């Protein structure tokens, strides 16, 4: 009689058409993802060292993953990539002055959208539907 | 740093597979959107007569998509469309016998989705998420 999933997609697409307009308004395009957190890992922790391996453990991807998104975020200037000195073999990963820009950008643009987004909903009522949506899942899960 | 939308469209999906696995145990495949729409509005009204012209304005659908959706329903014969005696230019939908069937079968199907999905959440948890999500839309709505 009526068809919750239908409406449930309008609002995710709606939901993603304004997280790219309102990353786009930042100049965070490409960071919303992995990316961002790769930045923003890379941004908070600096006194360390990561290399392309300890990326995977970090973002839970794959070798290839990994792989692909660190040549991207080379390409896009947000990192450098270097070979251990000792053991070229092992890359070392280095967040650019670019990277760190992008980064600063990256946490105003994320408390400009979590304002935005949740004007007028209070911690109580996101902890409600947290756990609304949660009991769904497990209701469903055969 | 993490991301509710492939979350979100996750759920969805998980959602809609759950739906039809649900709906083919209750043999209603089919029946989810529009074609269960009419079906129920046939089987709960059945002194009244309704056209096409009727289930356009009843579905909120277009004239194409009407025609497509009724054809499609006398294909899998859950309706006769007979032309008025008076005028062969007004087409009138008859539920069959079928049809019918598929009706007591989908008002089940809804029965049991329905204490499956939402078992162990309240009224109020349901008031207030759906409070939330609706609060969201608007917010993000330019
Ligand atoms: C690219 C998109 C997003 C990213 C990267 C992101 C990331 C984050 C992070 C890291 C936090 C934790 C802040 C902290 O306490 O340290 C947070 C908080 C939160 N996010 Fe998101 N988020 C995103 C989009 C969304 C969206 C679209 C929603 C809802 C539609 C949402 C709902 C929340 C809520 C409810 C909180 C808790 C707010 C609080 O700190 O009290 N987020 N987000
Ligand atoms: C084919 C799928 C579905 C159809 C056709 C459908 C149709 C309906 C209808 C007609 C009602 C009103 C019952 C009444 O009071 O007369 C209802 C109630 C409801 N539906 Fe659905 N529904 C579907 C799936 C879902 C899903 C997937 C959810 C949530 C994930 C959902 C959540 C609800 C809730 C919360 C109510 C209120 C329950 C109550 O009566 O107290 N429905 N549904
Ligand atoms: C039920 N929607
Ligand atoms: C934020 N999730």
């Amino acid at each position: 009689m009526e068809n919750p999933l239908q409406k449930a997609r309008i609002l995710v697409n709606q939901l993603e058409k304004y997280l790219d307009r309102y990353a786009k308004e930042y100049d965070v395009e490409h960071l919303a993802g992995p990316q961002g957190h790769l930045v923003m890992h890379l941004y908070k922790h600096p006194d360390k060292d990561m290399s392309i391996k300890d990326a995977e453990e970090i973002l839970h991807i794959s070798k290839s993953v990994a792989s692909n998104l660190v040549k991207r975020m080379e390409k896009n200037g947000f990192i450098a990539i270097v070979p251990s000195k000792t053991d070229k073999r092992v890359k070392y990963l280095y967040l650019t002055h670019l990277g760190k820009q992008k980064a600063t950008q990256f946490e105003i643009f994320l408390e400009k959208l979590h304002s935005t987004m949740l004007a007028g909903i209070t911690k109580e009522e996101i902890r409600t539907t947290k756990k609304v949506i949660r009991t769904l899942a497990k209701n469903m899960a055969m």
